[PDB]
């Protein structure tokens, strides 16, 4: 993989904290670390995704983040605990085969308007 | 790993692909693909890193994208292309054991002022 991490800021880190804590729960991923005023999401202590809520640096404009799922059943579970945490609808749980035949996902806006997706790429 | 991919636009497609063309040639990286109006950027034809230039779309504030080295090399041949391209030091190449006593990385800002990383874990 490519990616080793990415961090930025956002508005409010109680309500973010609230949202990715429900929206990433379904695919294990909970706080790999917590180092000084960031949250690190993770899976086997390994940080990857990185909050803060720093004054005046939240970011602005759409960031899209995807994250892998490796089942068909843990995008339908983001996308479920997502929407209920407070998530935007931005695209249900289904084939996008426009991407390719076995690309399966969901789409959800965080709270600051972050288009946040989870996609499986096996066939099933 | 957790990232599948990430997406996000930028002020001036020439500027930006010149840039992470420059920067990200060392780790072996290129253009995966380019699927309408964006450009991703991967290794072996899978795409984890996507900019856009959608007219007033462009993210604001900074963003921290990390990329992975197999080689503090890498690190260091990142950090010459990516000044020479025209990024602005945000920190040379080095050990950065307040993180972890094998954490070698370096630190350039792109053209629109994201932290961009290259990051080896290993030591050596
Ligand atoms: N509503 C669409 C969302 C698709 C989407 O957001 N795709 C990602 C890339 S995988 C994106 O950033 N798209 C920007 C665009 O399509 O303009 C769906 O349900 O498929
Ligand atoms: N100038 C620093 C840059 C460190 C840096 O940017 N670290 C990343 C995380 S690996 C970051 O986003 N830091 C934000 C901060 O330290 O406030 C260096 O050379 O180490
Ligand atoms: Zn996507
Ligand atoms: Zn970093």
């Amino acid at each position: 993989h490519m990616l080793d991490h990415i961090g930025f800021n956002i508005a409010d880190m109680k309500k973010s904290r609230a949202f990715y804590d429900a929206a990433l729960s379904p695919l294990g991923i909970g706080h790999a670390m917590e180092f000084g005023d960031w949250v690190g999401y993770g899976r086997n202590g390994k940080p990857e995704f990185w909050i803060g809520a720093q004054k005046g640096a939240k970011l602005e404009g759409v960031l899209h983040v995807a994250f892998s799922a490796g089942t068909r059943s843990e995008v339908g579970r983001f996308y479920e605990a997502a929407i209920a945490a407070g998530g935007r609808d931005n695209g249900k749980p289904g084939l996008r085969p426009h991407y390719h035949p076995d690309y399966y996902a969901a789409f959800v806006l965080d709270p600051d308007g972050h288009n946040i997706e989870v996609v499986c790429h096996l066939p099933e």
